[PDB]
């Protein structure tokens, strides 16, 4: 499914994103929408043999298991696949595990390159939450 822009920021909400590890809602709106286009099916394949899955594009190199990914880590102890659903649960809390490792929100290129700072808020402005 494809998430609009105020259903997805009141999940978030929902989910304690709200400035968690210092960061506004915005900005993980502002991610979402650079990173998959609010799409929760979204999958890239990258030259290293890892995919990244999600509304979040969260990697298999490092944060979830796909089963076919060379030097898997699988840091968020959860199959890719659960990734690729309509909740955004199971992305939400990867993602939490994924910011609080000391890089930020760094760890979406997306972010780093488009919504880093910007005003952010103009994703959550129109919005009721």
């Amino acid at each position: 499914k494809v998430f609009g822009r105020c259903e997805l920021a009141a999940a978030m909400k929902r989910h304690g994103l709200d400035n968690y590890r210092g960061y506004s809602l915005g900005n993980w709106v502002c991610a979402a929408k650079f990173e998959s286009n609010f799409n929760t099916q979204a999958t890239n394949r990258n030259t290293d043999g890892s995919t990244d899955y999600g509304i979040l594009q969260i990697n298999s190199r490092w944060w979830c298991n796909d089963g076919r990914t060379p030097g898997s880590r699988n840091l968020c102890n959860i199959p890719c696949s659960a990734l690729l659903s309509s909740d955004i649960t199971a992305s939400v809390n990867c993602a939490k595990k994924i910011v609080s490792d000391g890089n930020g929100m760094n760890a979406w290129v997306a972010w780093r390159n488009r919504c880093k700072g910007t005003d952010v808020q103009a994703w959550i402005r129109g919005c009721r939450l």
